[PDB]
């Protein structure tokens, strides 16, 4: 069940503080499927805010204290009972140590206190894995939760395209974006930059020299690339198949919207605010053919041990993913587009507690 740490042999690809980035691996000799999971954990968009993260979230900025191993849970579990979907796959956990929503290509230098290399970390992991069996893969699934889910959307097509330019057109690259499908909406109550979703990314993307998918960049153009960090804007531009998993009432979305459900009766204005949020999230998913979006107030799912438990219209997430697999070869009783229509958190009775 354990994934072993390997630090990058290319030590110019680093975490924020210059320590080498890396990946946790568990090989499955008899398997042609590879799961590369991108960890999440917010971001920092300037020197002072990143110094604060360095004090108290240092494992998200540095490999110096990483454990030698890591237990695979949820979709990274090797036990069929916990992971009906891909229990036999080669499992890869890429720790998030660049604080840049996996978008940066920026070395630490005399002009940069921190390195922001998330985009380069992903490609270096892919490069170093080819020699550990990935060259023989038929499917590479690039998955990720929260900031790592947004990182899937920013990076899936780039992974596909290095594999093509490296002479491996047989590997089918696909994406699995969990809890990284955000809305650039108005906060419920205004705060000073809990930064509003829109302005957080504009400052971040400049600070990291972050990079976005090419077609999306060509649409929005210079200075407007922050737009590509928002799933409903970047997804239509992607080629690789991408499965979108998204709570309709994501906790991180509510946080940046300054919504705090601290007990007490919810008043009319907040009720309508929350109900409109779920409706607009549904609307952005209507033309996403492979998606799983339950009406729950929660955050992340695919690496939780009880990710098998949630259902939309009677179908679980591991089942929906298997059905997605079959569709990538109109299936009878094996749906891939599963979006709740009920309008309030936990109107779905299988929501997590
Ligand atoms: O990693 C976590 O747990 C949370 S990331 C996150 C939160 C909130 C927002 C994000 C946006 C883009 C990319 C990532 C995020 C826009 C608004
Ligand atoms: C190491 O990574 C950097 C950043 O992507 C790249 O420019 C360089 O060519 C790599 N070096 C080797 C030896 O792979």
């Amino acid at each position: 069940e354990d994934l072993r740490l390997h630090l990058l042999l290319n030590t110019s690809v680093t975490c924020n503080d210059g320590s080498p980035a890396g990946y946790y691996l568990k090989e499955s000799r008899g398997s042609r499927r590879w799961l590369l999971f991108l960890e999440g954990g917010w971001y920092c968009f300037n020197r002072e805010n990143c110094d604060s993260r360095y004090d108290t979230m240092r494992r998200l900025m540095s490999s110096r204290d990483w454990p030698r191993t890591r237990t695979g849970t949820g979709i990274l579990s090797s036990q069929p009972e916990e992971n009906p979907y891909w229990w036999n796959a080669n499992m890869v956990f890429i720790p998030y140590c660049s604080s840049d929503v996996w978008s940066g290509a920026s070395s630490k230098s005399e002009k940069n206190e921190y390195a922001f290399m998330g985009a380069l970390i992903i490609q270096e992991v892919v490069r170093e894995l080819l020699g550990r069996g990935l060259s023989g893969a038929k499917v590479l699934l690039l998955a990720g939760s929260s900031a790592g889910g947004t990182g899937v959307l920013l990076n899936v097509d780039r992974v596909a395209e290095q594999l093509e330019k490296l002479g491996y057109p047989a590997i089918q690259v696909r994406g699995l974006a969990d809890s990284g499908w955000f809305l650039d909406n108005k906060q419920y109550r205004h705060t000073d930059c809990t930064c509003a979703p829109t302005e957080a990314i504009r400052r971040g993307i400049r600070y990291w020299n972050g990079v976005v998918p090419e077609r999306c960049r060509r649409q929005f153009q210079e200075g407007e690339e922050w737009n590509c960090f928002f799933g409903y804007k970047v997804y239509p531009t992607l080629r690789s198949p991408v499965f979108v998993v998204q709570w309709l009432f994501d906790e991180a979305q509510l946080t940046v919207d300054n919504v705090h459900l601290t007990g007490q009766p919810v008043q009319e204005g907040l009720r309508l605010y929350i109900q409109n949020l779920g409706r607009e999230l549904r609307h952005t998913l209507k033309d996403v053919p492979a998606s799983f979006a339950p009406a729950c107030l929660s955050h992340e799912i695919i690496i939780r041990s009880h990710w098998t438990d949630v259902q939309v219209k009677g179908t679980s997430l591991p089942r929906a993913l298997h059905c997605w697999d079959r569709s990538l070869h109109p299936l009878k009783g094996c749906p891939v587009h599963l979006v709740d229509s009920c309008p309030w958190p936990h109107c779905n009775p299988s929501c997590p507690t």
